[PDB]
């Protein structure tokens, strides 16, 4: 089997991708933001604290004839920005584009954090991870893609992300018209439960490539590119007026700048994420300082290849017995 669905920005920042998933039956269909990130699906819903839910489409699980309450099981998970949600499960069946599972756990939110219930486009997460990170106790639960794995014709799934405009997340295959050139893929290291992998380097610009090992993890729920200080320095540094602002909590540059691009190695290969994709525009309503799309990793202790990186490449999760990760130029 494969199921193919579009996925879209939440805004005209990319601040996120949400892609249209179908749980229960009838089907409640809910905008997950998907996330390589994270390993839990879960949901706004009926039980979700009411003065938490600010326009988000919810999950009813009693007008779903396939949902079954997990008994005992509860789910906690708080993320990297600092974002919280917990609740109850349940198992029921979940379509995404044309692909079913059946008995997914649907991570019901009884809380979630201020920051979930102001975006009113996000009414859920669905977590692409690896399974060891999923939070549900007392008995972990599995990924969507897990679940799914053993049905689809090859055992991937692939992100093609766009910018400032519609894209794809595809399961169990790989559109060869979705991209230029060859597919490269690097190794991967799920002993942190993330698709963690180690670019070859970077390019600021038209600037000679630097060869330097950065490890990091591909990562479609997280917006912007963080990386190592010096690396992000020497970005920052071809753009004029560009510093690191504490007030803010990060680079920012000023807006009327054109923002040179930025090229990651991925073995031998090259991605190019062009410079506009950097521009995350005004730091405040109406300012005319801008928030920059590269930032320093060392308050986060991981370096995250976000989707300011991603959306400039068509990007394969291979769940293969031994994962990799593919990375072209589209
Ligand atoms: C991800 C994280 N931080 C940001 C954005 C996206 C977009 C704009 C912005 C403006 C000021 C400070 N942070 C951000």
């Amino acid at each position: 089997s494969t199921g193919s669905a579009t996925t879209t920005p939440i805004d005209s920042l990319d601040d996120a991708y949400i892609t249209p998933v179908q749980i229960g039956t009838p089907a409640q269909t809910l905008n997950l933001d998907f996330d390589t990130g994270s390993s839990d699906l879960w949901v706004f819903s009926s039980e979700t604290t009411a003065s938490e839910v600010d326009g988000q489409t919810i999950y009813t699980p009693s007008k779903s004839t396939t949902a079954k309450l997990l008994s005992g099981a509860t789910w906690s998970i708080s993320y990297g920005d600092g974002s919280s949600s917990s609740g109850d499960v349940y198992t029921d069946t979940v379509s995404v584009g044309g692909l079913t599972v059946t008995g997914q756990a649907v991570e019901s939110a009884k809380k979630v954090s201020s920051s979930f219930t102001e975006d009113s486009t996000i009414d859920g997460l669905l977590g692409l991870a690896f399974s060891t990170l999923n939070t549900v106790s007392p008995t972990q639960q599995k990924t969507f893609f897990d679940n799914a794995k053993a049905s689809l014709d090859s055992p991937v799934f692939t992100a093609d992300l766009g910018y400032h405009a519609p894209g794809t997340y595809n399961f169990g295959f790989i559109d060869t018209t979705a991209y230029t050139g060859s597919i490269t893929y690097t190794a991967v290291s799920t002993k942190q439960g993330f698709w963690e992998w180690t670019s070859t380097g970077y390019a600021v610009g038209s600037g000679t490539f630097k060869s330097t090992s950065i490890d990091g993890i591909a990562d479609t729920g997280t917006t912007l590119l963080y990386l190592p200080a010096t690396v992000v320095s020497a970005y920052w540094a071809q753009v004029s007026g560009a510093k690191s602002s504490s007030s803010v909590g990060g680079y920012v540059f000023p807006c009327s700048a054109t923002l040179p691009s930025f090229t990651f190695g991925v073995g031998s290969a090259r991605i190019v994420i062009p410079g506009d994709y950097i521009d995350f525009g005004p730091i405040s309503t109406g300012s005319s300082s801008c928030f920059g799309g590269i930032q320093s990793s060392a308050g986060i202790g991981i370096n995250i290849f976000g989707d300011v990186a991603l959306k400039a490449a068509f990007v394969v999760f291979n769940g293969a017995t031994t994962p990799t990760l593919g990375f072209a130029s589209k």
